[PDB]
């Protein structure tokens, strides 16, 4: 069974990375927009008896972006691969996972089926929204996590002397807290709110930000509302500087000019989906830990292993 | 089982006009994309133990309209209808019907899996691309046929002492042949082949059109290479004139301005499709046969007594 | 298609309180053990073409209660009810939610794929761990909030002019900042995490708990050692007294020499779990609320209008 | 995983022939019928782990073949067979591929979704009557064309110097219009009625016949309606003579009669059915095509290639 | 839903006399063999939103049958037909409902799940060769017993005084048991084991059969091997006479001559297989027992009152 | 991909005994029992793409022991296992096999439909309550027989100049006759009755006893209510001595007490339940058969051939 990585259009960058990580070329496979909008895959080559691993993170546009994986895996199982696998670094649907209003769609639940429909016999992922979504699959998952990454990153570029790791979720505490125990930092809460759209106020704070390095991590930075809320509680509370990290760079609508407008020092992110041009954007790659968890799915080995303890 | 009418953002014209013909209203409900392009649907009422049927053609956005779709039906479902019926006015991907090449998806299939796993219980469509993509569905489909309206269109708009019907594609003839009995006409064909989305190339012309008025009956009219190329072609050969009518008006890329440019007398379609204005183009409403279908549908009275 | 109710063994009070609301009878079943711990269900009068509901609650012993309500949704659907829902008031595996360790199952997905393979149609239940858990089953589920009859409580039999409402979890903030909400009251949170079955760390104490009165929502007590915990924990940073409620009384091991020993003044809980008689515990019965559920399920209307 | 080849009582001689060109027996299976006309069927040996092809075309009996085949499906998984693939070198019921009445089976869906329930991992078929049929299954399909086999026979049988490719029905130009392109033949059409059931009236000719060897060629010839009206009109429209073929050759009710009686001078089939004894019958053998399908479905090499695009 | 019923072409008088039962007509349907022996089914009328039941035995030709069943059940879920049962009077592969030699299709399963598979809601049939056939079905079936109609038969027909019911075959005694019980009888088994499908070996006889007239009850009658040995037997070791009754009188190849040559007095059977004459043969009607259970299915009453 | 066995809490001295004849470890799990009497099970190490086989009995308590088996299961197929197979020595609710009252539960097909949806590719078994529960699984079933067990057992401990083997219920005669054969024995019949819970009355008897040591064997001893019956009658019919032998020696009840109380000599059954001290009672162990079965699932030979046809 040969191991075969093709990519749709949505994150060729990392697809064509993570099969040169690999050793392997990027398979061949075409893609066309038909004049009615309707959507055409093919294999230009055999895969036949293959273990074929689809890359597609669902960023804009989405739905073409979700079709055309769909088609992918469909055309993949109808041309006689022996598994296919959905590498989707980012699952952006993650978040529509609990019905928090009567009558809408659980989107993560419906895609999960639609997939599986589709004939995807597994799915590899990192930093799903809630970690709830992995039994939205009956399928397995392999569920990377970034936490290695994220703190490498922080490690190689902060003052770990004078350093915080803040939440200002009660959400955001379970990630920060492992975040401050990969770099021996103290953990901190901010409680604000969004008063008058243009000013935040600081309710309460638990440890201490006075004249430290403040350090915040999120799944994802999609319009930056939250980053920006966070960064300015925390320089109203005194905080010497803010850096700030997530797996998802997503950078939709106005991200990129409210993070420049930011006292934020830095803004880091993955390349699970492709990362955007900006002064204080960092792009921390996750191609080689997609390259050797997909090794290790094709032989067999420990992807759990992949989840380093390491402590800075 | 009450009888509720729910739109995508596809045709929110036609299935308006479909829930006016039920004397019924549109139900209510939202389709909104996040600043992360990612769609969520809601109905703003209960639809508990409705015979829900909702509206959505397969026009651009397309894969918008299609999730559209897929969450709709899912949400029904999930908000407890007693029954989910998907009207698809028009499905594109019917053109995606054969494996024309190794290692492509047969996405018309592909489709009709992914409706069935939202909760699609039954659709409701007309003129299928293929009369087989029928057997592409598990769940029931009450197939619609456009034959009446276009008929009718033929019957009173053109001048048919001397008309032929003519057959764009020698493969689908059975439309052509069924609408040529109707009007009492002979027939003629064309086998072309399609070179690219845009450019057919006419490989042979069966039937006697020299000096008649001819009426192209296609199912669908996309980028109208089809249409121009076997109206150059009849010409060619010496028609008189052409007109020409489709159930699936869709009108992309090149299409009005290829129209207009042609020497075809007049274009009639369905609003199947959102129609578009243009001096040649005539809308044929379904949305009375629509409406009459879904009344059927509902009561369990028989729909082939209109149909196919 | 008449409504009919029936119980497994583990909830025989709160399904005949739900007959007696509905103004109907518990409908007649025998569920046995024979001598090698096999079980044996079945209905003593027909069900069929009957809208059948069977009430379990996930109680000692689990997984006997589990089997029996397989058994009751299969033999139910084999003897041609025309529809089966699951009620189930309290749905312990729903903390089995994630994949929190390598190799794990994830058991209330397992369970809501054998409750569909058994035959259900639907689900009926109250307060699930986690509302992603919504998200495992594909038949569909009404999910009741106990927010109204805890609300209620705490209204009446507590001094609100200082009071705080505490959240246990600083992951499960939507139940305590709605409760706070309701009540005009501010919010609290307790960071924890989990050392055992029995014990738990509270990691951080965000809100101003100093000198009032502390009102802890919860989903669930079981062993009761996050509500001790919490408890100790806010004495400790100079709560004057803390009162508790969470809608499932599970009440196992320790739990109630843990209440009667703690400074927590009083606890309330519903019967979705059989009550235990306690000095400081309440039941809140939610008997009317499954009843106006079902009902309204039966004839198709709104549970939104009461849920969630 | 060892590639082992069964056969129904369809086409027994077919499936011999096929396990010979693989060098390989045919594996030893018993159908029996019992007084009350049920069925049975039993593996011999083991086929554990085994990569299991089953032969049967749909001949008559065409309901019992299908049964048999369904059921050798069913206990070669309960026997723990690897793989089955339904190898269905004649599909009968992909006429069946449309609901052109209301209220019918579209019986080719149903005998997809059957197989599909029985076991059936896989189909490979031959000339499916219609493409859209591939559709139909969920399973991978292997459908081989017999394009090539039928441009060789003619190749070899023909005066190539003097010979057009005639259509008699606007649904035999695409097949037609293939055959031509490999012999590099004109490409005629003849737009013929049945009159009065004895004479059939030249209604169009586009292209020319007259004094030409006009070839026809179809998906299958079962009651050779068809083929006696297309040569009919030939000779009416002054050809020299007609060779006919079809991949299967079905050869039911009045054909052999009709063949015998028409001035056609030679009728071809592959051997997908069990071929019948007539003079002026030639059969054009697909058991070394299937052999060679079989081969490279087991080993995962290249199917596609197997359609060679030779000009003659 | 209005109740249609619909007949293959197996048995059209049994279909016949159920539609009489009922007071209605037998839907109209045809089924025609093409030059090339593929079937082809149609309904001639709609049966949109109808409680449909099709009747077909599983008798010579059997694979046509069983194809006809699977293509009506198809087309009836294909003409959004509400519900469809397979009224499957006679089961022949109910025998095929083991593993009784390795690398064999349990044949009943499998047919079990292509008539899931076709679309089949429900089965109504009697007499199954074996209880557990019951099992594999995941649809619904109601399994209707002739022990009434047969008990009957011997209670008018034979001398009870010295009678004795005889079981043909020691694993399967229930209904020899039972039928023994309502006769007030006592009860002979024969321990058997086939040695070919036309021939049986009786290595065991059990009980008191000595010059008594011994009643011999089956659950079919195929070729009539074990039928005619067992008479064999009971006369061999000293009975005065015996006669036999079975539900299904398949009676192929050489039952007829085998029953005409047997000592056996008189052979009933009921016509869930078209009846053969015979001058020892007897029908028993079970067509008003089919009616009165498709009209308890229909109307949601109690099958069991009658059945099993 | 290795071959992995691990065991739920039902019979691990069974599994243990299995692993060690294939030359393997028990893999290493854990099931707790949290306070609220959940069930939670985990894999201690990787068993990706493993050939996986899970051992659990259904004995007392049953219902815990189907669930840890469902969670197994579903876990192994989570955490990427390439097969697993559902080792069940003893599937009591194989006696649930009929509808013989209304609005029951056939509980042997629910349990098979439960296992197929946790993820089961196959079952492993022996000595089904009836063999007609084989069809209630869709996955393929291995069924292995006890007879030689049994045979053998009988023909190490008694007296076969001087034997028979006794049915004493109709359903008991298609095994009493197997055994009969393998022994070359005798097979009698003993019809009796229950009249006073305290006397049982011998109706008839075909075949003789009187002096003769008496063989008896059942599929299973639950209460031992019918395994004393027929002793009882044995003896009341004059046989010097009875020896008993089942495949399941599940022992519930007043089993131990009524067996010590019986005239029997001994009563052996195999380990597919963990065996019950009593100084008549006697273990057959088929550890070495599973063993046996599981390597040659593993390797794709035959399991058919276990089932000797050797006579003593
Ligand atoms: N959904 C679709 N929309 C537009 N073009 C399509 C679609 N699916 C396939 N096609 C294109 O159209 C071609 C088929 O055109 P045609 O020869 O008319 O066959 P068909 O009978 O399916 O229309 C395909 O080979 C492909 O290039
Ligand atoms: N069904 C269950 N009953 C009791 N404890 C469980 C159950 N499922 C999992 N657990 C335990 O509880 C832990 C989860 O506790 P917690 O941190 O509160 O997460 P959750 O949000 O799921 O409650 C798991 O890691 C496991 O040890
Ligand atoms: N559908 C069937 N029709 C006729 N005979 C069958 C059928 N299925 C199996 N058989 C044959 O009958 C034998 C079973 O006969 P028997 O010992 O009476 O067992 P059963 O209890 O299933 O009748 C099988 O071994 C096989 O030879
Ligand atoms: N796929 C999605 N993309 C973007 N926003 C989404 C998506 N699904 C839901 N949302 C919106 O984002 C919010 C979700 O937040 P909530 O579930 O309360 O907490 P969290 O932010 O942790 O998910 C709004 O409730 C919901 O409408
Ligand atoms: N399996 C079948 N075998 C033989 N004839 C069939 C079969 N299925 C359908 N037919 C008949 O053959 C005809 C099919 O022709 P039609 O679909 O119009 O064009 P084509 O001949 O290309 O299939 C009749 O409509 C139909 O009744
Ligand atoms: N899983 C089970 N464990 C124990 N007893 C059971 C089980 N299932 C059914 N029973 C009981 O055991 C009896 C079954 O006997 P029956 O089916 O008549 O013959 P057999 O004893 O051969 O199974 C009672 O009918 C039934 O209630």
């Amino acid at each position: 069974r040969p191991l075969l990585i093709f990519s749709g259009q949505s994150n060729r960058p990392l697809a064509q990375a993570i099969a040169e990580a690999l050793g392997l070329p990027l398979g061949k496979s075409t893609t066309l927009r038909f004049a009615n909008d309707n959507l055409f895959v093919r294999y230009e080559e055999s895969l036949r008896e293959g273990d074929v691993f689809i890359v597609q993170s669902f960023v804009p546009p989405v739905q073409d972006h979700l079709m055309e994986l769909l088609m992918m895996v469909d055309a993949a199982k109808g041309a006689s691969a022996a598994r296919v696998t959905a590498v989707i670094p980012y699952f952006s649907y993650a978040r529509s996972d609990k019905k928090d209003a009567p009558r809408i769609s659980i989107t993560a639940r419906l895609i999960a089926d639609l997939l599986q429909t589709a004939g995807a016999d597994r799915v590899l992922t990192m930093t799903l929204h809630s970690p709830q979504v992995h039994g939205f699959f009956k399928i397995p998952v392999d569920h990377l996590s970034a936490e290695p990454v994220i703190a490498n990153y922080f490690a190689t570029r902060v003052d770990l002397e004078n350093a915080v790791v803040v939440a200002p979720d009660a959400g955001d505490l379970k990630r920060a807290s492992a975040l401050a125990r990969r770099l021996g930092l103290p953990l901190a809460f901010i409680d604000k709110e969004r008063v008058s759209d243009t000013e935040v106020r600081v309710r309460m704070l638990v440890g201490e930000v006075e004249g430290k390095t403040a350090l915040i991590v999120d799944d994802e930075i999609s319009t930056a509302g939250s980053l920006v809320e966070a960064v300015e509680a925390l320089m109203q509370a005194g905080a010497k500087e803010v850096y700030a990290a997530a797996t998802h760079g997503v950078y939709v609508g106005p991200a990129l000019d409210r993070i420049a407008k930011s006292p934020v020092k830095e803004v880091a992110a993955t390349d699970t989906c492709p990362p955007k041009e900006g002064p204080k954007l960092r792009t921390l790659t996750v191609a080689p830990l997609f390259a050797e968890a997909i090794w290790r799915i094709h032989r067999g080995e420990s992807v759990s292993s992949l989840f380093t303890l390491e402590h800075h």
